DNA sequence: AGCAATTTAAATAGGGAAGATAAGCAAAGGGTTGACGAAAGCC
């Protein structure tokens, strides 16, 4: 259900990103996507307030789905469709 | 009240033995270190 769980990760508030600022103080809340260094073993990383989300009924929620065999990489080219590649720019 | 000599050669070989064992227990703790966000009195 990658589509559902990306409403989702929008709603509860979702920001992904692959540089941030919460690896070193937590009280940072600080995200910038760069559109440069994305490759094809990148990988990347998201963020919702208390870390909120729902799971893919196998025990898995957005990032590992995200992060398992460059999934990111399949979306942010396009390869799932355009309707995914919007709701992942944005 | 200091003087004490020089060279020369220092053993070749053969042996350093294997057989055994080398414990089984039972313990190895948890106590803090949670931010974001939302009710709810309060200037």
């Amino acid at each position: 259900m990658i589509k559902e769980m990306i409403e989702d990760f929008i709603s509860k508030g979702g920001l992904i990103f692959t540089h941030s600022g919460r690896y070193t103080n937590t009280n940072n809340s600080c995200f910038i996507f760069n559109k440069n260094d994305i490759g094809v073993d990148t990988k990347v990383d998201m963020y919702t307030p208390k870390s909120a989300g729902i799971k893919n009924e196998e025990g898995e929620n957005l990032w590992q789905v995200l992060n398992k065999a460059n999934m990111f990489y399949r979306i942010y080219s396009g390869e799932l469709g355009e309707e995914l590649q919007y709701l992942l720019k944005s």
